[PDB]
């Protein structure tokens, strides 16, 4: 799996992207890896923000489904013409697959100015896909059409330029330390899993843990911060401050919307989230360091709150390997050999633990 080690880049806060091929003769792109969302959707017209777009008049291979695609957000839009081509990673498995392909033609507030990716890899299950669950995701494609085993994984280094690797159909040991530990995939439509128990520092916020997946948790490459439901972010901060009152902040710094510049990282505490595991009443955790939460732009605090659910975006994957294990309906987290370290604390990945009536954490 060596050739497609170090296969991702980026820029801080831009998001994770491969290199891909569409159409014949391949046409390059760079290509957003998204774990939350199932789209395989690029630019195809002359946006001022776009480095290249896919020129679907120069491609032999590309057929028109006829049909089109409106992809609303919170904030802004894309829409698309749908239709299908030939596409590979040329840092991935040599193989080549026929996948849908939406070709964005209209959107808003989805390119970013001055990054440098031109599409999205959705990565998610068909049942979030637009318009609906036929589409058939690019990875779906990709395991039913070769011998690419049904599994990726991700390394996300963080930092200016970022870098990490996605290893399609497999693992590559050298890229974490310790074991695997494993979460069940509690639904294939996001990577839904259970959240179980948060400790900020050793001490349990105590919420009933229904409240951690309050309506989901997710892992998420796309997002970029640690995402909680509002009553637990509430209790998570109230609890943050309390374990590093020796500084003044604002209270806006909390929302989060001020700087600090120089470390002692010592006033802030580890948070520990632990996950169901795979067998009854057992558990695992996984811990991040205030290096994780604590986003450079001098630094900016990285944990917000939602109405979605748990979001355990790269401030979560930067501290660990992360394996999505499709064939076996789990995700799996080890100890990253590259996260962002001092020479007091690591991030960790820890286990067994006993904890009871996990199955009441999920909400229906
Ligand atoms: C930023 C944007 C602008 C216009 C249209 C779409 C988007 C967009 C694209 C990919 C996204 N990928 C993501 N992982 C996220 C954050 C996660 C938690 C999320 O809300 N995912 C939804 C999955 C279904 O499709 C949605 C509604 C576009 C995002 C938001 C996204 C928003």
């Amino acid at each position: 799996f060596v050739e497609m080690v170090d296969n991702l880049r980026g820029k801080s806060g831009q998001g994770y992207y491969v290199e891909m091929t569409v159409g014949s003769p391949p046409q390059t792109l760079n290509i957003l890896v998204d774990t939350g969302s199932s789209n395989f959707a690029v630019g195809a017209a002359p946006h001022p923000f776009l480095h290249r777009y896919y020129q679907r008049q120069l491609s032999s291979t590309y057929r028109d489904l006829r049909k089109g695609v409106y992809v609303p957000y919170t904030q802004g839009k894309w829409e698309g013409e749908l239709g299908t081509d030939l596409v590979s990673i040329p840092h991935g498995p040599n193989v080549t697959v026929r996948a849908n392909i939406a070709a964005i033609t209209e959107s808003d507030k989805f390119f970013i100015n001055g990054s440098n990716w031109e599409g999205i890899l959705g990565l998610a299950y068909a049942e979030i896909a637009r318009p609906d669950d036929s589409l058939e995701p690019f990875f779906d494609s990709l395991v039913k059409q070769t011998h690419v085993p049904n599994l990726f994984s991700l390394q996300l280094c963080g930092a200016a330029s970022v870098g990490g690797s996605m290893i399609i159909g497999g693992i590559d040991h050298s890229l974490y330390t310790g074991s695997l530990w494993y979460t069940p995939i509690r639904r294939e439509w996001y990577y839904e899993v259970i959240i179980v128990r948060v400790e900020i520092n050793g001490q349990d916020l105590k919420m009933d843990c229904k409240e951690y997946n309050y309506d989901k948790s997710i892992v998420d490459s796309g997002t970029t911060n640690l995402r909680l439901p509002k009553k637990v972010f509430e209790a998570a901060v109230k609890s943050i401050k309390a374990a590093s009152s020796t500084e003044k902040f604002p209270d806006g710094f909390w929302l989060g919307e001020q700087l600090v510049c120089w470390t002692p990282w010592n006033i802030f505490p580890v948070i520990s989230l632990y996950l169901m595991g795979e067998v009854t009443n057992q558990s695992f955790r996984i811990t991040i360091l205030p290096q994780q939460y604590l986003r450079p732009v001098c630094y900016k605090f990285a944990i917000s709150q939602s109405s979605t659910g748990t979001v355990m975006g790269a401030v979560i994957m930067e501290g660990f390997y992360v394996v999505f294990d499709r064939a076996r309906k789990r995700i799996g987290f080890a100890v990253s050999a590259c996260h962002v370290h001092d020479e007091f604390r690591t991030a960790a990945v820890e286990g067994p633990f006993v904890t009871l009536d996990m199955e009441d954490c999920g909400y229906n």
